[PDB]
């Protein structure tokens, strides 16, 4: 697909908060308090198989501090309705 780096403004911090809220519903990790998203944040644009430059959706790979520990979260966002889903949430991981 196509990859780019995006910064850590409010849109990106809100993806982080989305990921921690979603993960807290599962309850496999102890309760997590969102702290902040840090660099780098990667954004992948996924295109329809057929067609020319038709966007299907995006995926965002984040480094997120929650309860003072660092995790990696992947989030999908559908292009048509902009609905979001947490794909994975792992860690703690080493700082980048």
């Amino acid at each position: 697909g196509e990859w780019e780096i995006i910064d850590i403004g409010p849109f990106t911090q809100n993806l982080g908060k989305f990921a921690v809220d979603e993960e807290n519903k599962i309850g496999q990790y102890g309760r997590l308090t969102f702290n902040k998203v840090i660099r780098p944040c990667m954004k992948k644009t996924i295109y329809e198989e057929n067609g020319f430059r038709e966007i299907k959706g995006y995926e965002y790979q984040l480094y997120v501090y929650a309860s003072d520990k660092l995790f990696r979260a992947d989030i999908s966002e559908d292009y048509k309705t902009r609905g979001r889903k947490l794909l994975r949430f792992n860690g703690p991981v080493p700082p980048p």
